[PDB]
């Protein structure tokens, strides 16, 4: 394929023009997907891909400058969807990757019909006004951790972010992704999403979002959800799951697949 697709790890399976394009969170990469895929390959043409930075891609092609904001990451997904030649997609976008596929969105909303979230949040961070889950004080408490010791951050992080018991597969699973990744990438990344702010461009949306979290999400509090359904443009719905963790499609498939599936197929 071209260096694009081939820097970012594409993946196309299936041929014709109903198409889903799936995007991942911090920390992971597409095989996060493992349950859902399945599951689409038989009616759509699905397109997974890595974001520049996560342990599958190539250290010297993560521009600090580039990835400074999210709009860096915005501009390649809508690359990769010109180099595809798609004209129009679905797209399931977990965590970061929701609000990614959303500014994509503010300046392409002809390449999306519609956008599934899963556990995605407008701001970590809280105000006088807003509660995301997050004070300044713990972000600054974890911006720390990771420069003294990449390995005991990753595997006191992983748990936290994954649910359930500690020693589950799932969360060695991401326990290995994160720490795939170069440290000073994490910490780079990880200070542009939880200090990012979409809440203000959030009336600007048009395409109609699918917004989907666990109940118990270290996070992405419920009211997070509730927050995005009351404040975006477009037509929107919320399904809060009975299910833990931040990365629900990977450590709890059988509770939270059917609810994605739902999304996708069924439109508003």
């Amino acid at each position: 394929m071209g260096v694009v697709e081939e820097a970012h790890n594409v993946k196309v399976i299936g041929s014709g023009e109903a198409t889903i394009v799936l995007g991942h969170g911090f920390g992971t990469d597409q095989s996060v997907w493992k349950h859902l895929v399945p599951h689409l390959v038989d009616d759509y043409r699905v397109v997974l891909y890595d974001n520049m930075g996560a342990g599958t891609t190539n250290p010297d092609y993560f521009d600090f400058d580039r990835y400074s904001n999210l709009e860096g990451y915005s501009f390649d997904l809508i690359a990769i969807l010109e180099d595809l030649k798609i004209e129009s997609c679905i797209f399931v976008g977990h965590s970061v990757s929701a609000m990614i596929g959303v500014l994509a969105s503010l300046n392409r909303p002809d390449l999306f019909s519609k956008i599934v979230m899963i556990s995605a949040s407008p701001r970590y961070v809280n105000d006088v006004d807003y509660q995301g889950g997050f004070e300044q004080e713990d972000l600054n408490q974890l911006f720390e951790a990771i420069r003294s010791n990449y390995k005991a951050w990753c595997l006191g992080f992983a748990p936290l972010a994954v649910g359930g018991d500690m020693d589950s597969i799932a969360v060695q699973e991401f326990s290995r992704t994160l720490f795939n990744m170069r440290p000073d990438i994490a910490l780079s990344v990880g200070q542009t999403i939880f200090q990012s702010d979409m809440r203000q461009i959030l009336p600007f949306v048009t395409v109609p979002c699918h917004i989907l979290q666990s109940v118990k999400d270290l996070a992405v509090p419920v009211v997070v959800s509730e927050y995005l359904h009351a404040n975006l443009g477009c037509e929107s719905v919320v399904e809060v799951i009975p299910s833990d963790g931040h990365l629900p499609q990977l450590s709890s498939p059988d509770s939270v697949i059917p609810v994605i599936l739902r999304h996708i197929r069924n439109d508003i």
